[PDB]
RNA sequence: GAAGGGCCGCGAGCCCCAGCGCCUGGAGGAAGGAGAAGUCGUAACAAGGUAUCCGUAGGUGAACCUGCGGAUGGAUCCCU
C-alpha cells in the first residue's frame, strides 16, 4: 500500500541494559550450574 | 668557773593552707548479664516474599524505614 517506487522498511537500533535482577526474573540470562558458569559463548 | 640570759646553726611537734593518691554514702537516671516459658509484632537465613551488607543523614512502639555514593561476601564469570 506504499506509493514510493523503491521504498525500504525503516529499521531499529536499541541498545538494552538490565540490572542483575530483572535480567534473571525476565530470563535474560539465567542461573547456572557450577561447571557451566565458565562458558563465555553467547 | 655553775645556774641563768642574747643571737645564729641543727631540727621535733603542732597549726594553717594548698597538691597527690586510694576507699566510700546518695534521691534520681541509664546500661549489662542470668532465671525466666509474660505481652507485641516478624527484621534475617530460600529472590525469606521490597536481594543482603558498608559509610553517612533524617524519621518511626519495637524490630526497622527512607535518601546519596559504594561492594558481591549476588539472585549474573555468557552477545553491534
Ligand atoms: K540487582
Ligand atoms: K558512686
Ligand atoms: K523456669
Ligand atoms: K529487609
Ligand atoms: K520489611
Ligand atoms: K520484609
Ligand atoms: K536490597
Ligand atoms: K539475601
Ligand atoms: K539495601
Ligand atoms: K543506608
Ligand atoms: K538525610
Ligand atoms: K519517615
Ligand atoms: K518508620
Ligand atoms: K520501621
Ligand atoms: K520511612
Ligand atoms: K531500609
Ligand atoms: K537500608
Ligand atoms: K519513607
Ligand atoms: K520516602
Ligand atoms: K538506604
Ligand atoms: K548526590
Ligand atoms: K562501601
Ligand atoms: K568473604
Ligand atoms: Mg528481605
Ligand atoms: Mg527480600
Amino acid at each position: 500500500a506504499c506509493v514510493i517506487q523503491g521504498f525500504a522498511i525503516p529499521k531499529l537500533y536499541n541498545k538494552v541494559q538490565y540490572c542483575v535482577s530483572c535480567s534473571i526474573h525476565n530470563h535474560i540470562v539465567r542461573v547456572r550450574s557450577r561447571e557451566d558458569r565458565k562458558i563465555r559463548t553467547p
